[PDB]
């Protein structure tokens, strides 16, 4: 995290500070937080951010957790596009079966509660209402507090700000 | 087809791989419908690897005019998806103003409009613009395109998006 | 530099090329407003090449403060657009909670706020966040910015987005 920070431009000071703050979350535990940071990092599609965050994630997440986080980003990459599209068509295509395989959601290799949090986070970044609302409800049914879900949204947003800030200077170097 | 992308996919993305193999073999869309969709979608994900590989094999399924029309659908929707979505978020408060945006390709894509519209639809799903998605779906219906074909294009766009996300991650960690 | 971007555009993206020429010849917005919009938009597309070209020619139309403000607007909206979009999908069920996100640049961008807000509006259109787009537009109207100028900013955002898509495609296919 210390690397990304110094790498951020001066006009992105707000982002730099928010990043230092999110890494100190007290509402989310180690796996939840770093799993959200890793998934989000992947979802920004920024290679630099993913490399930096993923690196320090090795000291906070297990192999299974890591794969699940990246897998969450990948599977939502598909789901977020499909459901959002069907959503825009005002239920006119709900009678049809999506026929999309997504076993990872049922068996992520770790507690589904965490997988759901990471999927919620990626859905905010990609912008799919159907999915974000679906995963939010699921998290609330398993006992996750709104404050915890809210913290995931903040981390996703912050990582998104980081990726944008970095991609900029990187291209203008 | 495109075994390079499938083989490169990570183990934790098995679902994406299986969906890619399946979409490239459905009997809902014909060759031009399907590959035009895959090409346009690949460009829309902004992932170079996915586009480079699908583009390499697209030459065997699409004519030069089809390829250019697919790629052009992505470019033009890149602009339209931003403009019209913005306008929609403003609750028609700016609908009385003339956009003044040139978009001749839509009227003359160089190939059957039914396909250009299908590809524009797919890209609109990837960028996320309700106005455009709804408009193209309607045009597709007016030109007799099978409701399930439109649905298949949405699925294809979604799948290619997962492929792009899945491969983008590995490339950054390679 | 604009000529460089234009020449790079493929033939099937002629509409994009013409819109770019038109928007850059616009008299609606002045140099700072226009180039600030183009620069902030370029950064938001995530396309390095486009940002580099626009940023190169923007130097002759933007002060150091304006340039920093425009890039800063893209960065801050990158965070805000996601946060408020997600919160928005929850239909206010999370509107009671304190964001706790630092966004000092918004209150003190280093230049009069009206232009900074125009650029924030532009980026919000590109990322696609209803909440932020609506908010920034309202603010602009309350500070005396007319619809024609806000509309021009939306158009520029969309065009730059089309350019970035067209260019990303040829870059990956070359």
């Amino acid at each position: 995290i210390e690397k990304l920070k110094a790498a951020l431009p001066e006009y992105a000071k707000d982002i730099k500070l928010n990043l230092s703050s999110i890494t100190r979350s007290s509402v989310l535990d180690q796996e939840q937080l770093w799993g959200t940071l890793l998934a989000s990092a992947a979802a920004t599609r920024n290679p630099q951010v993913l490399a930096d965050i993923g690196a320090e994630a090795t000291d906070h997440l297990s192999a299974a957790a890591r794969h699940a986080a990246l897998g969450a980003a990948a599977i939502m990459g598909m789901n977020n596009v499909f459901y959002r599209g069907r959503g825009f068509l005002e239920g006119r295509y709900d009678d049809l079966r999506p026929g999309l395989r997504m076993n990872i959601i049922a068996n992520p290799g770790i507690p589904k509660a965490n997988f759901e949090l990471w999927s919620f986070a990626v859905s905010a970044i990609n912008g799919c209402s159907h999915c974000l609302v679906a995963h939010e409800h699921t998290l609330r049914t398993v006992g996750v507090d709104r404050e915890a879900i809210f913290e995931a949204l903040k981390a996703a947003a912050i990582v998104s700000g980081v990726a944008q800030a970095l991609a900029t200077i990187e291209a203008l170097s």
